[PDB]
């Protein structure tokens, strides 16, 4: 009951994605390939957040579908509820994407 | 439903508008055109908040009615939810204007 | 309605005291008169939380009743509701006071 | 009624507390007993959330049972609650051990 409570933590992974994946300065980084920018606007928003960890991808997946959800996967100590939506540009064409993930043991 | 849920979102960005807004130090940094304090005052609640971003706003609109309310505007890649308080002074007038912005895929 | 929710914040406001005024760190500051170290200890929170203002009192009042409770004062540009609570010794004698502000326009 | 409600803040190191014990950063630094970096993993969360407290712990319990809980010690000033996760490593053997406190006034 008190576990089951998922959404609790699996909701604020979504927004907290959503708006993440949002922010002008990082779709301008996530653009001009800008590693450094995006290490300097994300590195804090780790302690920030009670986020286990957080990253930013590339539109094929790289280690820098128009829709956002919630990803769930169980085993060894608990299960890891991560948050994910796409870096969209004044087009919508999705150019990233950001995974912040959270832990429930 | 659950993405029904955008006064989760718009509620977050009315009192973050209200506080915000209502801070001495910008209240005193609007005043004197401190951009400078202003853009010290503002940029770590950016990383801070789940909000996409943040706006200081002068009394004509400018780029550094009494009442709150939250903005919504919807087209291309989903909508934006815009918490807005205006910057008072100990008299009550108008002297800014502050807009924190959500959003939701 | 979505006004009467000064709960919303009230609460926010009562937590936050009773934390910031248990903090160790500050306990020790505070009896040291170490202004300095509790101009460090609170200046991130200030930005940190969406409260309005924040303050820390001695036990007479001075600017640096073992219980908490949650001030409302209404006049002029809505409302400030301001959680506050006790600075405690290891043995529970009145030595602060924190009064963390917030507003309701 | 209103202080019965121990599990918002108790809820509150629940999480908080899976969350940090969960992270690679510290995971890292706990087993390499690199204070220097878990001192920098950890300040910041500080004032950052409104935990009293929140401290690392050794497997043997020193100060740097594969389920989680939350801890509740009642007596002078309130009670203090204080939610507390495990550190794993990739088998699931118990290397650390995080706390988070809290109080309630």
């Amino acid at each position: 009951t008190e576990e089951r409570l998922h959404y609790q933590v699996g909701q604020r992974a979504l927004i907290q994605a959503m708006q993440i994946s949002a922010m002008p300065e990082l779709v301008e980084a996530v653009q001009k390939r800008d590693l450094a920018r995006i290490k300097a606007l994300i590195d804090p928003m780790r302690s920030f957040s009670d986020a286990t960890y957080i990253t930013v991808g590339d539109a094929s997946g790289q280690r820098l579908n128009a829709k956002s959800y919630v990803s769930v996967r169980k085993g060894s100590l608990g299960s890891s509820l991560r948050g994910k939506s796409p870096i969209q540009d004044a087009t919508g064409k999705v150019i990233g994407i950001v995974s912040v993930g959270y832990t429930i043991e």
